[PDB]
């Protein structure tokens, strides 16, 4: 039981000085008068912090608690434990020293001005559970305005894993990338990014579907906020609801709500339809019910079913490789991670991508992101 | 050597997972779905974070690098390695998980608005190496506006230790507290606070001395910035330079520059003069030369010679006791630690206070600060 | 629940390395070719293994499983988790790196020959849960034959704590030490030593009681093996069973089995009878029942009720102080530890000794054992 | 400077408790009475120790100091620091909790009887720097007599890495395995095992060469001790010195002394001769001098040259995979490790095998050894 095992532990984070015992000598070196010469050093040249501090291995897990898991805007106090969670995964899978920073400030322009000032302390930032659409502007501004890498799982993380899964499934489907119809349901924090990736990779006919049906420039009803996606998708200028968009569709990438895709609409999709029902905790459609309705491949966000698509397969490596290469996170480094993950296994219907525990993946990703631009 | 060591180590900060291996099981309790309930738990009652997360044992070492050691305003990059030093000391002597936070923002009203937003992540704050006189307003505002304890070594840490040193020396001097003349040279971050403490403890005739001589309301020349010390000190309405202030003076507490106290001025100070030459690296006057010129007791900031006066004897305990008792840092708590330290040894000319390594001290301070208001 | 949490942690002991992430340079120093020069220095003077290795802070927790807690001779496999438990306490309360070593060999002359061979690896040995009377010969020989300190809690550790508890209770009873009658039930590993301590301290009329009643030279029935206690105790040449020995008795120190002291026999003991029912898991008599039957002070080995008497108060400090002073464990050190614990609180009926969590105790003991002979 | 750094760290290893602050609830589960339940459980079934104790991840680094590095029989005190070295590499590359055990006992029958008794505490044993020929009998008896895996680097470790190197070089040489002539110089701890492996793999004409020249049954001069190698090698019944054995030879695997192979003898070897000069610190022949004399491929034990053949590429994985699969170390598991290492790169003259830092290798080895018999 979760709750008990927490109060027991009293936190999932800890520190630990390198040395075992301290005496007149140790101070003289790790502190004044000794460390004085490390300041002179790091001040005269900042890169030196990556050689004398932990800076080369530290990452800040920043959240305001505006979109904690599937709970909503519960706040920073409720997000704290979830951020120690991410901090743990960072240490466990990338040996990164991640420190959870939960801010009590929701105004986007201030979140940005606050994090920018943290740069001297970390080698990278990891925006976590920050609501949409403000997470879009925050991510963009920060990655541009800061010299250390800035990543946001729910957005870029998801997009990386999904693309990988997509690529492998596409191979098994044997269809041409520039000829398949992919329906993306739920254009939120993940949705938005997922579309752009599919476009980048090479998909041509992508149809965005949200609360108001197919996103179409023409029907401004569907164009809720300035997120644009309608102008770069839906080439057959389609129009209608989800059921309408699934006609002849080859892939369904749902990242919205549960039980909204009716088993019978699957038979209206082209041969061998791929179904990514990544909604938590309840998937767009039950995995088993989809196999029965005629799904060639099925994937969810849950662990109790085959083909789990979760960021864990992408952020440990990406973040480590970018924080070491001391560089910003570029589309090239993200695409390499997509390829990295994808080739980290031989694809098969019940295994299109590896599990987060395959330590080979994290090395392949760390390797790619590192060597990438 | 300092630099070689820091390079080899590659940081003085690390993190530790509580569990060794991590399997599907573990990540179900420490992260989704189990972490989901602790979110609700702390969201409904913020105080639960003290039970399920490390909030109870975590402290932030905040600095903007505006007053790093005796180097001046070298910046946050230069301050980073010195803050990792403080974080080390916190783990070593108080088993506290201290995380160094160097901000790249110097404007006081913004340092304040940024730190206030970190509350959800820490159980205590420790302002370090932040220059004067902006550190005064920052310290004040923060301790007032935040719910977790806020401390600043250079200001408060120093004053506590010095006070203890004073109390013991005064006992050996056998003179009455409300009748001794104390010359405090250098009214800076440490100076300011030291004076107020002496006053709180009971000293009556305190004489502040700075770059422009004895601080006196009348000669506004001496009143550099708004730090007021002139209005609460110097009762005999004296006036002049340092040498003028030492006439009949019983104690000299220097926390300014080196070799500024002439050995011959000492013979002009009352019987059995106490000399605290706490300036680094060079003491106001040489320790040996002072014994020679007629000094009953001598103390410096260095371990170079006997009686070392350094914050380390104070911050480990204070900070721990306060962060646990989840309370702000009060003048009562502070005074308890003064006594705490003072009575943690039997005073003698070459040993007025214990060394930082006397574990017994940190327990007496932790105990005092804890039980105090 | 205990079995729950034990599986989750997959152990109660891990290891840390000074460096976070290794590389070429590092190994060249911490291993071939560099390390070859530390080897040469340790071959040179074996006494330098305290300057270059962990020897200075390592302790082996040796057991054969012949007397694990109150379960008996369950074996080494059963003892292992209990020896990780004593290894944890060492780290928690003495910051000692204790490694649990459970031998699968019961023959005393071999246990001795195996442990003697471990000397080069440890700076101290801690014999745990080894049955009597072989634990006597083993402890003796080893302390004599090895250069590092050898200790055995449930002989020496127990005697130290009990004695401290005794002294404080004796003060509250205000009786004279050289005039009280102390009944010691269970002349085993702990029993044996407890008697000798009481004698050393100054008690004159001590009555040893075991399976065959009062130990009396005359009745060889009671003199099971060569442990002698009958020749140095029982001055009033008494004889009979437990109930017989409790007549006029001022103290009862039981360290045998549960529910063997009948509540009514307590009213046959002098005024204000002290009852130490240190048997685990079930105390010689119920704590509550004894208060009711007229017990002035009550103490058990269990944590449940008040006044808990357990080694923990005892071995962390002793072991640390002796391993640092690189000396054998002498009766003076042990006696120092007795006093140390006793004066670490102001005695009172419901608090004759502090709890294991009082970090002040472990420091006072460490301090004592260190300065002692 | 290794020395100063070892003296700074005062230990390359440390323990560390999962939890952080110990409260009266922690002991109830980790110690008494909680532990008790675990004790009984583990006693009931020994294999339960692999789930309630850190036995599943612990390994003992056992040595008597009879063959420490290239220093000789310097003793256990001199070996201690070198064993902490191996202990460090175990944690750094396999996250294994290795504890260094240096025995002060040189008689083989006692080393064996001592180690056998340690089984309850470890999940595996790692015999290190124990001289030959006693290391042969010790290794054999122990692996047979104990249930946990027993490994000895210098013997089995070396043979694994060498075979890997061999296989890749053979591929680049394009000759047939059952048709090449391999000269193995120095039939010691490594030599012995290396021969047997080459035979197992498939080499037919292997010529053993030692201090007395080619090992030949007929010339008993060459047959120093009972190590047999002469009866299973040298089919062309050759006879003579090293220079004699190199005639028409395809491979030279030297694991003896330095500068003993004359550059000109290389031209008497078949086309494209492979030269493994694994002697430390000085190789049988200089690497560069060999390239110049006509060597197709060259490898040494040293790091300053291409193709380094060192156990580090084999023991972290083997040991981890065998300690988890709770099984003895079999020839099948060793052979899989050979293949594993070999296929962990695409072979090339200046890179026939990867470096120890290629974390991919350690996973491939861990994977192989695990899945193997
Ligand atoms: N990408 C991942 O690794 C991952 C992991 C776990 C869960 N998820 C799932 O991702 C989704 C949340 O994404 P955010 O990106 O975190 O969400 P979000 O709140 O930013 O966006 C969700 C989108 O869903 C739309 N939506 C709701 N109901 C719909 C319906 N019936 N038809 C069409 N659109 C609908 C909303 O209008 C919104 O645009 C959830 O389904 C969540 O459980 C993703
Ligand atoms: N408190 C401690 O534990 C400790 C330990 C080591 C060194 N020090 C010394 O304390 C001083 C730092 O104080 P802060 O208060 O930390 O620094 P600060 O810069 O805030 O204040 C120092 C004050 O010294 C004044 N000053 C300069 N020359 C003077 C003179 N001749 N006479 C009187 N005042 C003079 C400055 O104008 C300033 O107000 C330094 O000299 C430093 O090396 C203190
Ligand atoms: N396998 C590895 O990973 C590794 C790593 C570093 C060093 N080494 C080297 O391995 C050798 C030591 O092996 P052990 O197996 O550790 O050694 P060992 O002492 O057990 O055996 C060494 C053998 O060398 C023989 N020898 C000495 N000089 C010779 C000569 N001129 N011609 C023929 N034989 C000769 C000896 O008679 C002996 O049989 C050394 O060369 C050592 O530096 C091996
Ligand atoms: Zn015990």
């Amino acid at each position: 039981d979760a709750l008990e095992l927490h109060r027991f532990l009293k936190g999932k984070i800890r520190t630990a000085l390198p040395v075992e015992k301290v005496d007149r000598e140790t101070l003289s070196l790790l502190y004044t008068p000794g460390v004085a010469d490390v300041a002179r050093a790091c001040a005269e040249d900042p890169e030196k912090t990556y050689v004398y501090t932990s800076r080369w291995n530290t990452v800040a897990v920043v959240s305001d608690g505006s979109a904690v898991l599937g709970l909503g805007n519960i706040g920073p106090y409720g997000a704290l434990p979830v951020m120690e969670g991410k901090a743990f995964l960072f240490k466990a899978f990338a040996d990164i020293d991640a420190f959870p920073i939960c801010l009590s400030e929701s105004e986007e322009e201030k979140i940005i001005s606050i994090v920018k000032s943290l740069e001297p302390s970390f080698g990278g930032i990891n925006l976590e559970d920050i609501g949409a659409p403000k997470c879009f502007r925050i991510l963009q501004r920060l990655s541009e305005e800061m010299n250390i890498p800035v990543f946001h799982d729910d957005q870029q993380g998801t997009a990386v894993v999904v693309s990988a899964a997509f690529l492998n499934a596409l191979k098994l489907t044997e269809k041409k990338i520039e000829e398949v119809k992919v329906v993306v349901n739920g254009i939120g924090a993940a949705g938005y990014n997922i579309v752009k990736f599919l476009l980048d990779l090479g998909v041509k006919n992508v149809v965005a579907v949200d609360r108001k049906g197919i996103l179409n420039e023409n029907d401004p009803e569907t164009c809720l906020n300035e997120y644009e996606i309608a102008r770069i998708t839906n080439p057959e200028r389609l129009s209608g609801d989800l059921e309408t968009a699934l006609e002849g569709a080859d892939f369904f990438i749902g990242v919205s709500r549960g039980n909204i895709l009716k088993p019978e609409w699957i038979k209206k999709m082209s041969r061998k339809p791929v179904i990514f029902a990544l909604a938590n905790p309840v998937p767009e459609i039950d995995p088993e019910l989809a196999r029965e309705a005629g799904a060639f491949i099925v994937a969810t966000g849950r662990s109790d079913h085959p083909n789990q698509v979760n960021n864990l397969l992408a952020f440990p490596g990406i973040m480590k490789g970018a924080v070491e290469k001391r560089s910003k996170i570029t589309k090239n480094m993200l695409l390499s991670a997509v390829e990295a993950i994808a080739r980290s296994c031989e694809p098969e219907p019940e295994r299109i991508i590896p599990e987060a525990f395959d330590m080979k993946v994290h090395l392949n990703v760390y390797t790619a992101v590192k060597g990438s631009a």
